[PDB]
């Protein structure tokens, strides 16, 4: 299978006057490239995919593709939906805009059965000829892609090559790679990046890497090179910031931190997201001081 | 406050060859009207709101509004979204096209904070002058509207008049009505319709009533009259069908039951929803045989 | 031989308003005089039964001798009254639970409460055999007790109903499970059983669905209010029962701001009803902030003295 | 600190005609010693601690102490209780009868607060001069020793040197060793032995090792030697048996497997534990066929 692995960043989407700040978006991607990141994920959960329009979805994918052009850095475009017809359309558009592959979150809200998830992802994978990474995050979607369903999809669909797990379930991570060691298991939970990689996971799709791309990329590369002691050292050092970045729903903390670090102009969200509480604003700022934040 | 209470049905959306079957949709609503139902909810969760287009959403609301004219039956239009801008747009459409009120599910997938939920619903409520019922279903959305947030919205926004709860949490139901007895608590979980009503809830938004509208209407009206012996008797008798209608994710079982009773022409869903397993198909049929199902 | 048709055969029951008694300590010993005085106060404020050495009575840290002494005081104090003694007798070990059941029978308890085995997580078959052994060891009523947040296991509706139908003296269940759906499930499929509320905040919803009593924490502090709530409900005066349930919500919830019985003993101490705020380790006093919160919530209520 | 780490077995307690089979118990321990195990845990959860008398509990500890004489194998005696006075008494017995350390499960059923847990373990630790390992298993006890409480106990009490985690929470495993790298984190969940060891855990207290002691010992020793690839290979191979040994509550499956293997004479439990279902008995037998089970 063709794959997209390594250290990847779920890009925030900066807003300016209620609009996507396209100059800031490109500038933030160049900063990721300069700090060792292997791929960027425009318009995932961290990029506020649910509140962007389709036009804005396209704009972000195009900026990511153009900015990464000529670098080794790939674009794994967010393209999931609760509706299969919409997810198929987003997959086809992402392929046409030049994306290297697609990330596709399990349908949220409508709780498809395992048979329904299989048909959903089979339809998506059949619509394109680029790699497709499944994305399991049951705390947000209300459903779980089972290990059996993930493995069946990997085996039955040429394009489907692994899964981004955001499920707090290292047992499932063992289950997946013990029964199907050819798949690419990707960490979707920064605090446990190292345990997922040390069990044979092959990358991360990170929130923390927005702020500390050098540290998350180094963690990932240490682990892929089997230097577990050094990968664990960075994972341990990052625990405090990894946890505070979820003191409110992601991406409220990471955007707050990027604004405090001077990396975006304006702490703007799209409703129903909004600024953190005064107390959590202070906690994020405090945890940040313990880390060296790369500039532009 | 202007309110919409009583026995209400979360309408299924029939499909025929991939499109909304508009003749069947109207016929099903007339059947609800003729069996004692007080309001109908087009394009809620049970109506596959997440997989309908904007145009189909609007078509279903218009059919409901037209079919309920000249009757006492109200239209409480589904209008929720994960994006506040889209929820406001749907609210405004429902108002301008004659809906009596709106139902608005808590944003799914993006997990807004309580402050974000407050701002989300304040924007929706300020956009229309018709009643707004909140809708909490954490198992599907990934978030909870807290009791404090529900009560503040009810007290701060003239047209927010209560909440549809689908949370399995009778403690919260007591909390809500003990601290704000003027709100309209609406049961969103059929199996516990009677306990919610007997604590002072004032209606149901029912899945089971698609199949058995006369029974749910009678349960509700006995309860509103404090004829609790009779209301509990029906609630007890309905437990088996109330539970089997969730043997797979709603609306897979209820649409299956409607098809099995000849009330819709085709067992068609929009992906990622799909037909139930053959085993559950048979289980639903066997439970149906214990109930008296009205025709057209 | 055994059989599956006990459901409509005569079952002695213990229902109504019941109190899960705190166990007061003085210098680390059971304060036996205070214990009797607190029970008399329950009797005089309309309570129908008392539960010595349940969860609220710190059953896990009493010695077997102290457990037996508390049952004896409860039995002696309730003689000559309408008030029944439903003795705590559960255990993670079936052999211990049988021994406690037999003691309660031989020392004059009216019935036993028997919590689902904690920590060892028996299967539903194991729970069935556990309670079959207990029920067949005595001839007094047995109330099952489901509290999965504490035990790590659940007695399923099907197992509860099987036990009710298969054993003469098992007559119902005390539910502390935050699960009104299960409460409907139970009484819809087996309306002959006695469902007893084990969670004060939802006493009225359980009673209004046909539950027939409560085993209360709040009634340690406010026995007249819990008794009135229950008797109104049993008479189908649901307006008055709900009014009391709503008024009690604040205290009902603050009594669990830390693990029960830490808040209720704190409230009883603040009310002057016990001499010292003494627990047995690993239980201990609440945080200073929760101490203050409990004190504040109490102010809205009229607390009966002795 | 003095410590007890490495590959350890939570010993089953065999019964014959309702009594502890003392000869089988000693024979089973010798089998563990001869298959690479570093310590044995008499009368833990797997040993049916809840249904043994205090006399039987003490007998099992004495047999373990006697059988390990003349070997490097340590006895980490089960000594926990919901009552602090009982836990202190069991700790003092274990010390005075030659145990090398104690395992002490968090109080079950009565849900102490973190302050209560601290006072509980402080009292236990001060009662003896041998190592004390905390044991967190919230699914069984109804409470959780927080990371902060574990770390305070480790720092404040000379004897307390780590924690056995059976919590399905690799995030907390990271939390513990990131903030207090000097403690000994011990895996209490066989399926994730390798992830816990690869994060710097220093041992296991295993159920599976009752049946497959050579494989669990080899896994643990490869990990401790930083041969993570070979440790992961065994962890992956063992996943199927690791999971089937929990198809019913432990120790129902492990005793079933030991009986099927001819390692214990009769499939006897103490109520409320009992035989598995016919169906799960067959599932256990089938999974066993893929593994080489050492004899005596
Ligand atoms: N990635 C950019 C598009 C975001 C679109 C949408 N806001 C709504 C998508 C929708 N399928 C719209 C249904 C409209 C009829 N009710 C949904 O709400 O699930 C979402 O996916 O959350
Ligand atoms: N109700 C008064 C007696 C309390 C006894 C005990 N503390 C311990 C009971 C025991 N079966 C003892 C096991 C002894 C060997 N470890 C238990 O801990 O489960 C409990 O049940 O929690
Ligand atoms: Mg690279
Ligand atoms: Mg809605
Ligand atoms: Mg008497
Ligand atoms: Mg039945
Ligand atoms: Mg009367
Ligand atoms: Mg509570």
């Amino acid at each position: 299978k063709n794959i997209i692995i390594g250290a990847m960043t779920a890009l925030i989407t900066p807003f300016k006057n209620g609009k996507v700040d396209e100059q800031s978006y490109a500038r933030l991607i160049k900063r990721q490239i300069e700090n060792g990141i292997d791929a960027v994920v425009p318009v995932g959960t961290t990029g506020e995919s649910a509140t962007l329009t389709h036009e804005e979805h396209r704009t972000c994918i195009e900026i990511a593709v153009e900015t990464c052009k000529g670098t080794k850095v790939k674009v794994l475009a967010g393209a999931g939906s609760a509706a299969t017809h919409e997810a198929v359309g987003l997959a086809k558009f992402a392929k046409e805009h030049g994306a290297d592959g697609i990330l596709s979150v399990a349908p949220y809200y409508n709780k498809p059965t395992q048979q329904g998830l299989y048909e959903h992802y089979k339809a998506i994978a059949q619509s394109v000829d680029i790699p497709v990474l499944l994305y399991n995050v049951p705390g947000r979607t209300g459903c779980e892609i089972s290990t059996d369903t993930i493995i069946k999809l990997f085996r039955d669909c040429e394009n489907i090559y692994g899964v981004k797990e955001a499920s707090g379930n290292i047992d499932k991570c063992v289950d997946l790679l013990a029964h199907e060691p050819r798949m690419m298991l990707i960490s979707g939970e920064d605090a446990i990046n190292y345990p997922i990689l040390s069990n044979g996971g092959k990358g991360v799709i990170s929130v923390t890497s927005n702020l500390l791309p050098d540290m998350i990329s180094a963690l990932t590369h240490f682990a892929l090179d089997e230097n577990y002691k050094e990968a664990k050292k960075i994972n341990d050092e990052l625990y405090n910031i990894n946890k505070i970045l979820f003191c409110e729903s992601n991406p409220i903390p990471i955007k707050t931190a990027m604004y405090l670090a001077g990396l975006i102009e304006s702490l703007e969200f799209r409703l129903p997201l909004c600024s953190p509480s005064k107390e959590n604003f202070a906690k994020i700022e405090e945890v940040m001081k313990k880390y060296k934040i790369k500039g532009f």
